[PDB]
């Protein structure tokens, strides 16, 4: 009926409730569950849903085994209720996918499903489940996009996409998409910089992302732009380094910091003024752990002091990719942006002695009320039997 | 649309007639359905629903090992129809929860989810499924709730925590909350009595709690009081004991009755004038059996006599905790308070040769018309294929 | 909204066409698929559903036993969407039954689910699923009822219940429902006729029930009543006799035919005039086979020549109980009352090799169009994996 | 509400975007899937389902064994939503059928399942579920429809069935039908001709229909007509043969091209112009592969030249049956009628080594935006565990 505003700003908040936790391994072991990756969280404004990738497979079945492309004809956007089991008789269908998002802008969800051949991939756009538009590469170099929500704002709804190497620079493009129509894009000029998986918010009618240098950055990249995609960029300061891997807490940057800088892991970040919450693993090398972190001028400030920390998963277990969710005052009837965050629990290859991979999830919401770290760990028994 | 009001009286009643039987552990026997405790029933203006906590596995798996902590980061709390098996493909996701209760105003669900570690859990309040508030422990010692459902009148719910020992004095809190906000508590000042999992009913514009000593009374502990929390408290006199263990019944008291007064197990208890409905085991040693007696002077007189007894569950058969619920004017279109009940019927360890425990559930709302007495069992048969 | 106003006569119809099949036991191979009996449909104004009775086991279950009593407390009334296989994770919960009715006044859905001991069973009728009244046993001798789908006229729903001897005389009673509460009872003077399973539909503003005679009939009685329950009653004359085990035909009576006519099956006929439309079973000796016999003056005269057959099962594959239901105009937009019937395609003991025993379901219109016989059986291939 | 006008006319395109995959084989290893064949998709004005035939057989059971009728009493059609495994647990009943067309007026749905004995098999009309007509066979010899969706235009839907030889001359009749009542039939004067297994849609307020000709046709019929049956008919002229199987491309004939003319596989086509769009498989012998021909004079011209090509299935894979389906402005908001279409991949007998042969499904819609060509197949690995 009406567009979400966009227009409230963050919620003042002091740490971190959980919201949900789907036990989708654990119940899939018997169950008929898929085997999933980035379980990402998006809202309308009268309920949430998680989206994920799946390769229409289920746990414990040979179709399950992992010695296959990520980019594969058989993957698909799919979603179901927060905090269910993601199975075949939960879930709804969204678009053939291996690299996706999503986002409500009031009135009907977009979809956005990239599938085809590396050197030629097409985005497909849906308003309200209809094809609306196609996006396709322009560097010949696998088009790829955020696997988080796209972020609205009055009627527009805002996304990032890479193409080009993920070992070395690429391009960057943000696009405005008004009922599933591309309406403007815009190439960043970014030299040096490398954007990946992008977890992007609305605040004050302009939306913030936080990214993944899969180059040559262990601190995480951003970008900000208003509704018509003036923008501006830079990489977190803080000496709290949000990528996994990343070397020990040291000296930040405003630029992308080399040591340690290879590969990634997706996850996101808030910022309040010149302060940040930063979500990030507990080890420095492995997917390990996950914790949040206020660092009250690590926005700007590259010092590696922060007062705040909040226990979500213990080091000694499996973590996995995050990103950015938010709550609109449409939604929850507050005068605010509420921000929430997911986290991937990944089990199985390479870590594990599996022939398979997949993630669940847990989700947490920022509030300004009393609240505890704690570990919510995925907690399956690997392996399972089809692995014996 | 609007509040429920509460302003009606409990219905005059004669007897209980069956409402629910959910078979859900024999279906579970083949079928997908969850390891479940605690599937007590409430209704909206529209419907009912069981709501029920899982450790995120299902019967017949491997997951469903039930040596593992009672309060763990895999719990949760789920719902599903009335009379239906709890399953992964027919039930919603309510909270992450080793604690709970539930309860609906009129206009929408209010749920209550208690997370986190022994020296600091937090409730999570959410209101439409929205998180509302937060209430965290104020003792440090298991911050827990009724597993029942909560109270409304006119817009505002109410509910019962408890925060200390379990076995020796702890700290009882009432809260009245609104819209899944906290907008008043009190502290009972209750010396030499203790308050576990409450059964709270509205009646004529208060609440009646009927709970557990799990210190040192084999008789049910009450706390009764109006919309600012000004409450009265005592114990039901009746010598016709309620909580399991007991001694045989003999002379009662309005305060805790010491012999066999350690441990306990959730139940409920109606009100009508000086007259009291009591549900209780038939055992007076293990959770077997279940019948419903009528006292007419048993809320405050401390004879052993009582004139009507319906036998519900025999004295040969498993039964479990049990709590009330009611029906308001609002969905059923009477001009009273319609009470009910659920028995939880519960399967597995630690009286059975499994590796699990789980419960079933029947439900009955009382009715002034003619009834009967039967026994509706769970009626698997034990062991399952996973404890071979 | 508006009640149905069961005020049209009977559609002429011709033959009858095909309107579901549910294939339940052959997806119930694999599948989780309850065990079901007495599949009975009823539609509302919007849709129909399949009504049916379980023990709350599954096919291919060890709780699939059938050497169990019949009247057992985990036996429970569920429904589903018509031509779907009848599972936890589709249908719906009712109530706790081992013998029910239920039935759409326009409004809401009246369920009738009868429980408890032989010597005490107690009817809980349920409007919109709320418990509204009870009938308890007046004989002491297993109070049951249709086992198919009331009737309704303006408001008020029409039902049929048996108190006594299954194996000689025994006492009927006719119901007046409204909301769920009932108004009205008249006892049959019926010496010497025996009512087992009616079924009932209206025509014209009043109801017409054909029945199965358990005691001494190989026709089948019939009773018919106004919405004051003045009734009439009698036997179908034709010697095209309906009830099976039943005698090759010969000379009718519109008494109880006695030869052959101890046992039955449950079933229906349709009148029109001095007309009637018989489903029967082929085989005079066991439930096998379906046919629909137009006999132009069956009603009332007892010669055994009749018009029209049309084939529905062929006599090598199994049949089992039979119900008429009614597509009133406020569904379908005609102007008369639409006559339907399923049947039930029992498998399983005692006929068969397997420790259980089920239904299968097929159901069929009338209309005055094209139309043509054919079998459609069960299809399942027996034994199953658990008779191994 | 209001029905489909039906007068716009096809939206220009440049190529295909792929719009669903259900994956249902990779599913149907592990969880309860059925046995299916021809997934067509049709839409509302609100949504879009897939359609299927089943045998009500689940795939890894002993039931889908296919050395079975074809033309079984056990064959069902169905539906659920686009893009989901089709499973007893998410699929609605439609009808009784072996043979079946269904399309949505804009109004309800109406459907069309044909059973019966081959000498006289019905055709069962649905509008909203409800029986609304029959249409029993004219030649006794296997009447038979489109297995894909009928068209509709301004309340009036369309559609053909045959009646006779699928080897030699047969009969051919359209049919013109509202809210589910037949108000008028055509028989084709259409000697020398074969229509079989037709995809038709509106297009400017008459409808076009591409079929199979398996007497003696390797190029395609077709028929097209206005809203009064007043029709012409021809064969696709272009030598970029559209059948499977069919010689190599060569000199075309807009009447039945006879050599590899016999057997058939069900197909489509778009016309735009002079021009069309030719949908077919890759191979010219098996049911292998699947590309989409633009051929800027096709439908008039003869010669084999054509200017776009898109790749769709690759030829080392297996393709099946694929149809035509629309969707309307009033579901798009666009101003013109949106061309789809739907493929069958078809998996186990006859070509692989399994006792079952079932399909999987993937459709795609025309746009006039970027798209890329590629191979999105089955894949599943076969055999499965029941083929032992
Ligand atoms: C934030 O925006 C709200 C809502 O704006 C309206 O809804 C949007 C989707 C879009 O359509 C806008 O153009 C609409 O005005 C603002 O609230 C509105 O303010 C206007 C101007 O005073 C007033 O007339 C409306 O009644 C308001 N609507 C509601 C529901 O309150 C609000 O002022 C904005 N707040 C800030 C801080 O920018
Ligand atoms: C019990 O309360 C009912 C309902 O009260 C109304 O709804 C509540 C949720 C709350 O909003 C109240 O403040 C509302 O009045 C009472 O019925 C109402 O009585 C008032 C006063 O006479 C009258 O104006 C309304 O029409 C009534 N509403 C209805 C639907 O009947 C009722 O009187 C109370 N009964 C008792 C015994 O206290
Ligand atoms: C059969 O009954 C219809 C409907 O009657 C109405 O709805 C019923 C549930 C009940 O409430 C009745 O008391 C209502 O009248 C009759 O149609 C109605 O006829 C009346 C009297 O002429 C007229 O005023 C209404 O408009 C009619 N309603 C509709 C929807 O047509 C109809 O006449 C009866 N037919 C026969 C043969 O008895
Ligand atoms: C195509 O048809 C549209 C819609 O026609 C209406 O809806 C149909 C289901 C049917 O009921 C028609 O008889 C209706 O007119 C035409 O749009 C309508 O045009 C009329 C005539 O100008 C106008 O009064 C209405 O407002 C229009 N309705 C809408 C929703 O726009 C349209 O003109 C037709 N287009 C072509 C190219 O034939
Ligand atoms: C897991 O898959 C591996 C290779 O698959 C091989 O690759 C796939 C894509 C197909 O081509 C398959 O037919 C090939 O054999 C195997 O090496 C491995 O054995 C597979 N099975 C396991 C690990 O159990
Ligand atoms: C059931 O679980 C018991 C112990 O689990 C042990 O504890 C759990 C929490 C995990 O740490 C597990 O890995 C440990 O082995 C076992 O003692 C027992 O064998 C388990 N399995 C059974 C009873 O089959
Ligand atoms: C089927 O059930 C039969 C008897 O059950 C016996 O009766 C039931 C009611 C229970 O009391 C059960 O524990 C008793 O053993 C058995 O005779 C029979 O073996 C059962 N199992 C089969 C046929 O596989
Ligand atoms: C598959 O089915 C084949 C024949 O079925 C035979 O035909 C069916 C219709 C029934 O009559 C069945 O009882 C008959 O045996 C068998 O030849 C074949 O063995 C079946 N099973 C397989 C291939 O595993
Ligand atoms: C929101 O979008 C609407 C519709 O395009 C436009 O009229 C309005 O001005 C926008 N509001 C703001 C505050 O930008
Ligand atoms: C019920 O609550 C409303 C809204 O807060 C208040 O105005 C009203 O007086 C209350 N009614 C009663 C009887 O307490
Ligand atoms: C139908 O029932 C209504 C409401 O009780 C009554 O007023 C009306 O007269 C009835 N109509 C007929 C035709 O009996
Ligand atoms: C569409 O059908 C309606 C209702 O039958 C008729 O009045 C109208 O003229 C039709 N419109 C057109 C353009 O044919
Ligand atoms: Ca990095
Ligand atoms: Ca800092
Ligand atoms: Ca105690
Ligand atoms: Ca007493
Ligand atoms: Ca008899
Ligand atoms: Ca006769
Ligand atoms: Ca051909
Ligand atoms: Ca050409």
């Amino acid at each position: 009926s009406v567009a979400l505003a966009g227009n409230s700003s963050l919620c003042p908040i002091s740490g971190w409730a959980i919201y949900s936790k789907d036990n989708g391994i654990r119940i899939g072991s018997k169950g008929d569950v898929f085997v999933i990756r980035e379980p990402f969280i998006s809202c309308s404004h009268l309920e949430c849903r998680t989206f994920f990738l799946t390769q229409g497979a289920l746990l414990n079945d040979k179709h399950s085994n992992g010695t296959v492309k990520d980019r594969s004809p058989y993957r698909t956007l799919m979603s179901c209720p927060v905090g269910e089991a993601p199975s075949p008789y939960n879930s709804r269908f969204e678009s053939v996918a291996w690299s996706a998002s999503a986002c409500h802008d009031g009135i009907s969800w977009l979809t956005i499903g990239i599938s085809g051949p590396d050197n030629g991939a097409v985005a497909v756009l849906k308003y309200n489940g209809i094809i609306t538009d196609t996006i396709k590469s322009w560097r010949s170099n696998i088009l790829r996009t955020q696997e988080s929500e796209c972020a609205c704002i009055n009627g527009s709804c805002f996304t990032i996409m890479t193409d080009g190497p993920s070992n070395g620079q690429a391009s960057y493009k943000i696009f405005k998409v008004e009922k599933g129509k591309v309406v403007k894009s815009v190439e960043l000029n970014a030299p040096n910089y490398h954007y990946e998986e992008c977890s992007c918010y609305p605040d004050a009618s302009e939306v913030m992302c936080v990214c993944r240098d899969n180059w040559h950055g262990s601190n995480r990249p951003w970008v900000s732009f208003n509704q018509n995609l003036e923008y501006q960029i830079g990489y977190i300061c803080s000496g709290v380094f949000g990528d996994n891997p990343r070397p020990n807490d040291g000296t930040g940057s405003c630029g992308p910091v080399s040591s340690n800088g290879a590969y990634g892991v997706k996850g996101f970040s808030f910022k309040y003024g010149n302060g940040v919450w930063i979500g990030r693993t507990k080890s420095t090398s492995s997917r390990s752990g996950f914790e949040m972190i206020w660092d009250p001028n690590g926005w700007t400030e590259t010092d590696s002091s922060f007062s705040v920390k909040q226990e979500i998963v213990a080091i000694t277990d499996w973590s996995g990719y995050s990103g950015s969710f938010v709550q609109h005052p449409e939604l929850t009837g507050l005068d605010c942006m509420r921000p929430c965050f997911w986290v991937e629990l990944i089990r199985g290859r390479p870590k594990e002695n599996t022939i398979w991979t997949s993630g669940s999830s847990i989700s947490f919401c920022g509030v300004n009320s009393d609240t505890v770290g704690w570990s919510w760990p995925d907690g399956a028994e690997l392996p399972f039997t089809i692995d014996k």
